[PDB]
């Protein structure tokens, strides 16, 4: 039985001002942590985040709305709890911030299940291979080409053998020169992906795809808004590129629609907003059924367990480490899921207390 | 320019016996009010509500996240403000509770524009006919048959010439007997509609429709979950009934999807969660383009202006009045949009203050 649920909201400042085409101005991000304690004293950790806004709303949903579905319930019945939470915030919800709140809780419940079973989550889920390939997700749209190359050098020195850069500048010409510059810098066979963060129109995305074809990009992420199934399907049909998307999809149904409509060729769920490991694994099954690979976005320290338990995983985005006990090190383009019970992530809450909001 | 934005959250207690198939017993609805004041001292009123949970989260979004999109902005640029709010809460949002927060603000902005133009909203929007037909929407699933008819008499006494009852009981046989008793009670010329509130499975919904066909129901509302475009389109094709849906759709894109896939035959947007009047009117345009009628759900006091401005409107759902000054009276099955500047709704904030949370 669940005896305590602690929700906390922190504003973690970014070391550098990251920027993208849609919300560029990123100086800090909101972190919502959820700690769930059962009757035996074991505590599971879960967390989600937002960029610049909505953090307090998410924290409020956990604390005022979901708490009541947790206290007194058997934490071992994760699916049962997930459904109760989904329906608790269904009115006016069914997608949106409520799914991030649910993800944090779900993640904590699985952590708790892994701790009690004394086994790391990747094994608890089935177990495929703990060594997961990764890629550095740069948030560098407004970064000068010179510094873009430098950043790349740091990713390389850091162990990364795949890099993603931002695109979606006002003038396509600027993206073309930057991608061209980084391609010749990194080399011919180096995996290089781009992220437009929904910046282009359907026609603009296809136009951009033609202009970037010469550089053999590994994939183009979120060419336009995700809500447009028809238009994205058109981008898939005419761009001649792998089209990655999903960080902005928030329900299993969103992924079902996209897959069924062929509006993306590589699904990218974010365990912290798709509904937690529970929903993440279901999206993974959809991808496997459709003969698709599976990538991800965000919190790779938690995500590594999900991708280490599926056979079709590919480069995982590995863009809080300063506040972690023992974060994974990148070696030869990969990270290894830890073997401690649960997800193995431990945050320094004392140090985080300073950033509490 | 907007100089003040007051957000308040009230817990309006609800009587027992208000139940439907999936939301269960409704203990109370959380009312979020937004009052916006411009540099000339004019104030616009806007609001939205949730059932049982999520209210604090909604109020938090308006007060903490959207306030910054309002203060110092020209209230006259409703569409520009709408977009900035959509984008401010887009990460982890793009649907969900953020759309209800947005609707409250949008409704207040339109109210302010109508007050400043010294004209009622139905005229500001274009103007069709202020006399809008309505139907009584009961939340009576667990209500005994005898009480169901009793409630029906009260509705008739109230001026209603169309009634909706809840369906979705564990056993279809119960729904059939109840619908039959009400049909018998009202005469086969009386518009009787049913709301399953997403209770049935696709197969279950088709089976229910076959069983209820003898009673000539005006329409079946939300037979199953809204997320399932394919399944809903199948119900449309096989049920032989008008299929209404939309109260749980929260973006123009959701309505676009449903209409394109033919997953419903009668759209039912809710101005308080679809994005306000701004989005509601865009959904109405999609309905008109598709040769469909248009109905609605919730806050008929606000919604009356929307349906009074469109030619293809049909019965509007009607049923917070205890906190209103001049509530519209139902006469000969219709209500009349008042001709006062703006939406004309006035709430007793002194009385509501008592229920403030
Ligand atoms: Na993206
Ligand atoms: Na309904």
């Amino acid at each position: 039985l669940i005896e305590r649920v602690r929700t906390d909201l922190y504003r973690i400042p970014l070391p550098t001002r990251l920027t993208d085409s849609t919300h560029g101005a990123m100086m800090d991000f909101e972190l919502i942590t959820v700690r769930i304690e059962d009757s035996d004293g074991a505590t599971g950790l879960g967390y989600t985040y937002t960029v610049n806004h909505g953090g307090a709303a998410v924290a409020t949903m956990v604390d005022k709305d979901l708490r009541g579905c947790l206290l007194g319930a058997d934490a071992e019945q994760i699916e049962k709890i997930w459904q109760s939470m989904w329906w608790r915030l269904h009115y006016a919800g069914r997608g949106g911030h409520a799914t991030s709140a649910i993800s944090a809780v779900d993640i904590a419940l699985w952590d708790l299940k892994g701790i009690r079973a004394r086994t790391p989550l990747w094994k608890l889920f089935g177990g495929y291979d703990p060594v997961v390939p990764v890629y550095a997700g740069g948030i560098d749209l407004e970064l000068p080409v010179a510094d873009l190359k430098t950043q790349a050098d740091r990713f390389l020195a850091g162990g990364f053998r795949a890099i993603k850069m931002k695109v979606g500048r006002p003038d396509l010409k600027e993206d073309v020169d930057r991608v061209s510059a980084l391609r010749e810098h990194l080399g011919d066979s180096f995996p290089l992906m781009v992220d437009a963060n929904m910046k282009w129109t359907v026609d603009g995305a296809i136009r951009a795809a033609r202009a970037l074809a010469p550089f053999d990009l590994h994939w183009i992420e979120e060419p336009t808004i995700p809500d447009d199934l028809v238009g994205n399907a058109r981008i898939v049909r005419e761009s001649g590129h792998t089209i990655a998307g999903g960080e902005n999809l928030h329900t299993l149904y969103d992924f079902h629609n996209a897959v069924r409509a062929g509006s993306l060729t590589l699904p990218e769920p974010d365990v912290s907003n798709i509904g937690g490991y529970t929903t993440f694994r279901k999206v993974a099954a959809l991808a496997e059924a459709n003969n698709m690979l599976l990538t991800s976005h965000g919190v790779h320290d938690l995500t590594v367990h999900a991708l280490a338990s599926v056979p079709h995983r590919t480069y995982m985005e590995a863009h809080l480490h300063a506040y972690m006990a023992e974060p994974m090190a990148v070696t030869d383009g990969c990270v290894s899921a830890p073997d401690r019970p649960g997800h193995g992530v431990v945050l320094d809450f004392e140090r985080l207390g300073r950033l509490a909001v």
